[PDB]
């Protein structure tokens, strides 16, 4: 199979965190789109059958609208290299910055996926990370109230693995980013599988924002300008 990457450390991953489901933001220590008709070559570490099924099954629906494929090997350093490490958060570098990562590191998280997961749930999630494998970024339409963050429980949670962030990061790099609205679309659509989700376990009054499942018109034809056929 695909030689084994580094090592997560356990220990880094933060506890009590229970069925907070994050996408995380990550950035290569230190242009995203892929070449047009590109086929990436994707490789999946761990997880059980079933799950990597599932992930195959979800990501490969971004190539009925976009010109890209993925290919999904067992040998090599592939471009795209996915974990299941549980409690890290779900992620992925953007576009062909995972072509800046090192080899024995991964490019793609999912944080929370077993056996018994949703198929909407791997839907949702699968399909919102190979968005930002492609180069898309997170659509956050900032509400007129402001985000009721738990700051403490927010900084708790991105101090570890794999952000590392200290108070100072997690003030430009998190509450920053998303004290505003941010969008790569003309009109906004509420719809979209990129939306950011915001996890009632990092604020305050039960507040909470959710992704949509499947791909939206939006979606779909903003997605095929950008790889057209
Ligand atoms: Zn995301």
């Amino acid at each position: 199979g695909l030689k084994e990457l580094r090592a997560v450390p356990k220990a880094d991953i933060v506890s009590g965190f229970e069925g907070a489901k994050v996408c995380k933001d990550v950035y290569p220590k230190g242009s995203t789109k892929w070449p047009n008709g590109s086929v990436i070559t994707v490789g999946l570490y761990g997880g059980t059958p079933y799950v990597r099924s599932k992930v195959k099954q979800y990501a490969q629906e971004w190539s009925n609208y976009a010109n890209i494929t993925f290919n999904f090997v067992e040998s090599g350093t592939p471009q795209i290299r996915v974990t299941f490490t549980q409690g890290a958060g779900s992620y992925s570098y953007l576009g062909t910055q995972a072509l800046s990562i090192p080899s024995n590191e991964e490019t793609m998280n999912f944080g929370w996926f077993d056996d018994s997961t949703s198929d909407t749930e791997f839907s949702r999630t699968v399909i919102h990370e190979f968005g930002h494998a492609l180069g898309m970024i997170h659509e956050h339409q900032h509400p007129l109230t402001n985000i009721p963050w738990d700051k403490n429980k927010v900084y708790a949670y991105y101090a570890g693995y794999p952000n590392y962030w200290s108070k100072k990061d997690v003030d430009n790099n998190l509450f920053a980013t998303y004290s505003t609205t941010q969008t790569q679309y003309s009109a906004y659509d509420t719809q979209s599988i990129m939306h950011y989700s915001i996890s009632s376990a990092l604020t305050t009054n039960g507040f909470s924002v959710g992704n949509n499942s499947v791909l939206s018109a939006t979606d779909k034809q903003f997605i095929a300008t950008v790889y057209p056929r």
